[PDB]
RNA sequence: AUUUAUAUACUUCGGCUACGUGUUC
């Protein structure tokens, strides 16, 4: 069980819905299917790194501080107010928040602490119309980029055997110099990443409670959902979009709508999740990542 | 052959990125 550190250097589009929105994090969907299309591309297996690993999503951090996000536990008080603008509670006070330690004024200070980034748009046109030749208009479009702080970026969350793990770190040195957003190709989201451990991050990780926080983007097999929801806190996020050759044409092909918890759902009775197919009327599977990574506190 | 040694005034005044155009298939 190791983290990887991320830092960026350049701006990063992440994107939910179009080009001009800006996002800070990215969920284990789309670093699975990263991995995924690197392990493809470098041409080796892909059954070792589908069925075996276990990856949480991308979480950010500052100078030496490390942050998780907000646990949706029902904290009796009432303000309601300053804890509902809180996004991330950094690792030292982790165990401090389950218990209700936080006061208001903390969370005050927290939140003015928080900056460990900004977002930018940039203007962009596209003359390949008739501009060149004829009157033409040249189309102006924008696009959502995010920026970190020179010592902040993302950091991970992966388990699972030795071997396994091995495995994805090469595939990591592989990655590192495609991107992991959006405009990949239009000079956005190149990374150098390194390997650490932390004292405190390890214990919080082999913690031992009653209740589960869950770290990833999941969703239970049909059969263990209806034992799943015995008695939980979660939000679902639709997560749809395009596919990357599957078919001629790229306009004609969409992934199926899928539904998945967030990841900051609490629940009681832990699942298993699956890699769910989300293909139809194609050459190739496609795959969606959705299995759990629990922190037990 | 015996005293000046440039002197006062003014040391730039007047008149202050427009159009195709922003978004999608």
């Amino acid at each position: 069980t190791k983290v990887f550190k991320l830092s960026f250097k350049t701006p990063v589009h992440f994107g939910k819905k179009r080009l001009s929105d800006g996002e800070m994090t990215i969920t284990a969907d789309t670093l699975f299917s990263a991995l995924f299309i690197e392990t493809l591309q470098l041409g080796k297996d892909t059954d070792w790194l589908l069925n075996d690993l276990i990856i949480s999503d991308t979480f950010p951090y500052e100078n030496e501080l490390y942050y998780l996000p907000k646990p949706l536990i029902k904290i009796d008080s009432d303000n309601h107010k300053a804890f509902k603008k809180l996004k991330y509670v950094p690792v030292h006070h982790y165990n401090q928040y389950l218990n209700g330690e936080l006061s208001a004024e903390d969370a005050t200070d927290l939140n003015d602490i928080f900056n460990i980034g900004y977002f930018s748009l940039q203007t962009k046109v596209s003359l390949i119309a008739q501009e060149t030749d004829s009157s033409a208009d040249s189309e102006p479009y924008s696009v959502g980029t995010f920026t970190f702080e020179p010592e902040a970026g993302l950091y991970f969350i992966a388990k699972g055997s030795e071997e396994t793990l091995d495995h994805l770190n090469n595939i990591m040195t592989a990655l590192q110099y495609s991107g992991l957003g959006g405009k990949r190709n239009a000079g956005y989201g190149q990374f150098e990443y390194e390997i650490i451990n932390n004292q405190q991050l390890s214990k919080l990780l082999n913690q031992n409670g009653k209740h589960s926080i869950l770290l990833s983007t999941a969703m239970a097999k049909k059969e263990e959902i209806e034992s799943a929801l015995k008695e939980a806190r979660y939000i679902l996020t639709k997560r749809s979009g395009f596919v990357q050759s599957t078919n001629y044409s790229e306009m004609l092909v969409k992934k199926s709508d899928f539904y998945s918890f967030s990841s900051g759902s609490v629940f009681k009775n832990i699942f298993n999740g699956d890699i769910f197919n989300v293909g139809h009327n194609g050459k190739h599977p496609v795959y969606r990542y959705a299995k759990p990574l629990w922190l037990e506190v």
